[PDB]
């Protein structure tokens, strides 16, 4: 992963870029009414990567974690802009901010007309295709709260995207004080204290045979939409999808056969 030295520089370069080129974009988000909704901030990667050389290297190396760092810099930039207003009570802070990457440097390794292959797993790139199928939006739980039997420390576990958002019970207390306790209790179903549930949607895109590069039989691909990306396209649209190539899988069981799948975890959708 990245050490604190690299995480600091990444967030600080992004924070200054946003606070200089997207000041009004954050102001409009702050001016919105619904505080629990998810709001995007769209950024041109090409212009961003030109301000700093290391930011583009870490992004292409650790896209998932760099995007997480970007979201932390958006909340700090939002709170700074909010505190600069003469009447900060006229707007409301928004905690669900997502950095959505658009405009990658145009090159064959990042902008694709074909379905990415196994070699491309883990990389952030764009795929252009046509929507052939959309599913209904589903509400899914992505985090579950637990507590320690010895310290009463409430912690959370993350649903594994690669295993279709399934949870695995831990056996180590992640409290600040080293607890040897392996006994924990599940608090997810006992109450609905938070609404930590996300919108989820699957679409199917296919290569466009009307393209010179696409041969006779086009291939298809599942794209996962989450948060504010759901309901952003319909069957028939021409989409350019920016995101991370990933593998979802289910192991063999007693009577069940295994299945592995290459999908695209969308980060931005551009309708053409
Ligand atoms: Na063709
Ligand atoms: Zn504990």
């Amino acid at each position: 992963s990245m050490n604190s030295d690299q995480v600091t520089l990444v967030g600080q370069v992004f924070e200054s870029y946003v606070s200089e080129y997207h000041k009004n974009d954050i102001l409009l988000i702050l001016k919105e009414r619904d505080e629990d909704a998810h709001y995007p901030v769209v950024v041109n990667a090409m212009t961003l990567f030109e301000t700093n050389m290391e930011i583009g290297e870490y992004f292409n190396m650790f896209p998932s974690e760099v995007l997480t760092i970007f979201d932390s810099a958006l909340r700090r930039s939002a709170l700074t802009i909010l505190q600069s207003l003469s009447q900060p009570e006229a707007v409301s802070m928004k905690q669900n901010l997502h950095a959505r990457i658009s405009g990658l440097p145009v090159c064959p390794e990042l902008v694709r007309e074909h379905i990415p292959k196994t070699k491309d797993v883990g990389h952030f790139l764009s795929v252009t295709g046509t929507v052939i199928r959309t599913s209904l939006v589903k509400v899914l739980e992505f985090e579950r709260d637990y507590m320690c039997n010895k310290c009463k420390h409430v912690f959370v576990i993350k649903a594994d995207f690669e295993q279709y958002y399934t949870f695995c019970p831990p056996s180590s207390c992640p409290s600040l004080e080293s607890c040897d306790s392996s006994k924990f209790t599940c608090l997810s179903g006992l109450s609905s204290s938070p609404t930590r549930c996300r919108d989820y949607q699957e679409i199917k895109i296919q290569e466009q045979v009307q393209r010179l590069s696409v041969g006779s039989i086009p291939r298809s691909m599942k794209v996962i939409l989450e948060d504010d990306l759901v309901d952003s396209c319909k069957s028939g649209d021409d989409l350019t999808i920016y995101g991370i190539v990933m593998q979802r899988w289910k192991p063999f069981q007693q009577d069940v056969r295994a299945e592995v799948e290459i999908v695209l975890k969308a980060n931005y959708i551009q309708v053409n």
